[PDB]
């Protein structure tokens, strides 16, 4: 059932909405550059989690990417 690797940011400020602009591009900005999965749950329990599954380096990379640059 699936062998793909993933992994979560934590996150707090609103960075989900920033980061999805209004409707959500830069999602793909980085899946499609990153060849990864990112995703960006509308939720906030507590902390946030933004979710991050791919495969190669793409996955590992784009994710300390994202949680260091953040575009």
């Amino acid at each position: 059932i699936n062998r793909m690797d993933y992994v979560e940011i934590n996150i707090d400020h609103k960075f989900h909405r920033h980061l999805i602009g209004k409707s959500g591009a830069n999602i793909n900005r980085i899946k499609d550059q990153y060849k990864v999965s990112v995703r960006i749950p509308p939720d906030s329990e507590k902390s946030n989690l933004i979710r991050i599954e791919g495969d190669p380096q793409g996955v590992q990379q784009a994710k300390r990417e994202l949680l260091e640059l953040a575009s």
